[PDB]
């Protein structure tokens, strides 16, 4: 399997060197036996200095056997109040779109860093979630207030 060979390489390279505060692991098999290389459970820290700082945002990455020709579906497991996150949790981002900027050479680290950056830099051309898209425009101060509040709720649980 080209997909599983690449995923094992991505995981090995991730364990050797990855950005602090991030996590990217195989998710547990539903039957309890072993790990699912095709579905990763990840965590993204809010970037320092931005509205999401202090929060830890869990996300899944789902791969198919067409990986790396096909990008993973990346989904926050709790939907974030952000214009480019679908109500499903799916991240709307051009490097995650096969027909836009996805390339087989894109790494897991590049995906997670790209999503972290997206959090701080909403894209007005790709609205995916009505309420944060509208609030961002109606009153950015109020948008900031809501995001900061959510960031506190996503601080790692004590
Ligand atoms: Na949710």
């Amino acid at each position: 399997s080209i997909a599983k060979k690449r995923l094992a390489q991505e995981r090995a390279e991730w364990r050797k060197d990855h950005p602090a505060g991030f996590s990217a692991k195989y998710s547990p098999m539903s039957d309890g036996k072993g790990l699912d290389i095709m579905k990763w459970i990840c965590k993204i820290p809010g970037k320092k200095g931005g509205l999401w700082e202090g929060g830890e945002y869990p996300l899944t990455m789902e791969f198919t056997e067409d990986y790396p020709s096909k990008p993973p579906k990346c989904k926050f497991t709790t939907v974030l109040f952000h214009p480019n996150i679908y109500p499903s949790g799916t991240v709307c981002l051009s490097i995650l779109n096969e027909d836009e900027d996805w390339k087989p050479s894109i790494t897991i680290k590049q995906i997670l860093l790209g999503i972290q950056d997206l959090l701080d830099n909403p894209n007005p051309n790709s609205p995916a979630q009505a309420e944060p898209f509208l609030l961002y425009q109606q009153d950015r101060d109020s948008y900031e207030k809501k995001v900061k509040k959510q960031a506190i709720e996503f601080r790692p649980k004590d």
